[PDB]
């Protein structure tokens, strides 16, 4: 085993995760597929065919049949270097490696980022309104 | 950083073991000599200047400072993979480097089982002699 932070390196590890996934066999968006992709299985009580992937952080619902996943990937996350990683893990050197998952550390924080950014423009919005509505009222 | 299990993988985390070692600047084997060896600093009351072998467990005390720790690691443990090791932490594939922990998790166990039998001994002996003691008188 490799530690709980590492182990979404890994497709089968990956695969796991798409457990109570509904598009199986006769589908391109197999489990296998979504995890050759770099998803992992995120689903909500909203949106329960919610995929994440593990190493830019890009959430996509909406699934269907026909979909192939990489094609998608890159659609919706054409900047996530996992999608050019060639070789398999045990092919990687450690330097690689780690250069690797320090890339997955910063993207990690720029979404945690761009998240504040949003819900930080929603509370301004929901204060100034407020403050124009205690104008408006004279 | 690493999980804490494979740090001493890590010469800088070996050096980093020996702390209260005698033998520093001038001697053969100083701390980075010691690390660069594969040996963790794992002193007792009784024998202080114990280093242990991360990846084979060999354990030599009774150091002097014209000792080379390659030399003495060599001599006391010659079947002790990480001395083959040429290449840098980095510059390993993670095949390899998942091969040589399963050889050390190998190698711990096997130094467990000879614990084991050397306490068994130990405890015979004890045994005997008081049965001896008993039977004389
Ligand atoms: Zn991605
Ligand atoms: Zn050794």
């Amino acid at each position: 085993t490799l530690p709980p932070a590492w182990q979404p390196f890994l497709k089968d590890h990956r695969i796991s995760t798409f457990k109570n996934w509904p598009f199986l066999e006769g589908c391109a968006c197999t489990p296998e597929r979504m995890a050759e992709a770099g998803f992992i299985h995120c689903p909500t009580e909203n949106e329960p065919d919610l995929a994440q992937c593990f190493f830019c952080f890009a959430e996509l619902e909406g699934w269907e049949p026909d979909d192939d996943p990489i094609e998608e990937h890159k659609k919706h996350s054409s900047g996530c270097a996992f999608l050019s990683v060639k070789k398999q893990f045990e092919e990687l050197t450690l330097g690689e490696f780690l250069k690797l998952d320090r890339e997955r550390a910063k993207n990690k924080i720029a979404k945690e980022t761009n998240n504040k950014k949003k819900e930080f423009e929603e509370t301004a919005k929901k204060v100034r309104r407020a403050i124009e509505q205690l104008a408006a009222m004279d």
